């Protein structure tokens, strides 16, 4: 167990990550929670460079940044289910898709909450909603009709997208928004269920009120 560790806030998108693919490839790992009101020296130790989470530990040697650390895994347990798709197309797609969701799709809806005005905040939340719409139609184009972005089992862009599904939820309820209905999104919508419900997924994902509550003891 302590060969694998994890340095991770929680609750996080970003920390679930890893955890879910430790979960695939049935990895022994310790969990380090760090915890509101300080930076632990492991921490500033192991990501000087962003001094954030996740960092896994293997082997006394840190990893940095979520999707890195989740392609790491999959190349080093390459014995357990594979999370990236394995032909170099689909691969390349599960990436692009990652990319736009941290780089774009997150940042804007975490930014409703700062937005200074109703005019504005509704100016994200409908690009947050255009957004879903391209990942309705891109998870049409990965699934195939199968259950995941990964096909017949979960893979990385599950992991990648699933991992905001929590968020997702909390900003739309705190909003009175519904971003996901079965009108624009019906298969992601059957898809997050598949999601959340998943064995490698169930025990580390939040509950919608729970990430609610914690939003309103960030406010500080
Ligand atoms: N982009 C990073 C995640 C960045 C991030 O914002 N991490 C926060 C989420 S709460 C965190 O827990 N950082 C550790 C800390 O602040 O102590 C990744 O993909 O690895």
């Amino acid at each position: 167990k302590s060969d694998v560790k994890l340095l991770g806030a929680w609750p996080s998108p970003f920390v679930m990550r890893p955890r879910i693919a430790l979960n695939i490839k049935s990895v022994e790992y310790e969990f380090l929670e760090e915890t509101l009101g300080s930076k632990s020296q492991l921490l500033l130790e192991s990501n000087p460079v962003h001094k954030k989470t996740p960092v896994l530990i293997h082997g006394g040697k840190p990893i940095c940044e979520s999707l890195v650390i989740v392609e790491y895994i999959d190349e080093v347990w390459s014995p357990g289910p594979a999370i990236l798709p394995s032909d170099p197309y689909d691969r390349a797609l599960a990436r692009f898709w990652a990319a736009y969701l941290d780089e774009k799709w997150f940042p804007t809806m975490r930014n409703i909450a700062a937005a200074k005005d109703e005019e504005a905040r509704k100016a994200l939340i409908d690009q947050v909603g255009e957004g879903l719409v391209l990942l309705e139609d891109a998870f049409s184009k990965c699934s195939k009709g199968k259950g995941f972005f990964g096909g017949d089992q979960i893979g990385y862009l599950d992991i990648a997208f699933g991992s905001f599904l929590g968020w997702l939820r909390a900003i739309e309820k705190m909003n009175g928004v519904k971003l996901m209905d079965e009108t624009r999104t019906p298969g992601l919508l059957k898809w997050a269920n598949s999601f959340s419900s998943h064995p490698a997924v169930k025990d580390v994902f939040p509950e919608t009120e729970k990430l609610v509550e914690f939003a309103k003891v960030l406010a500080k």
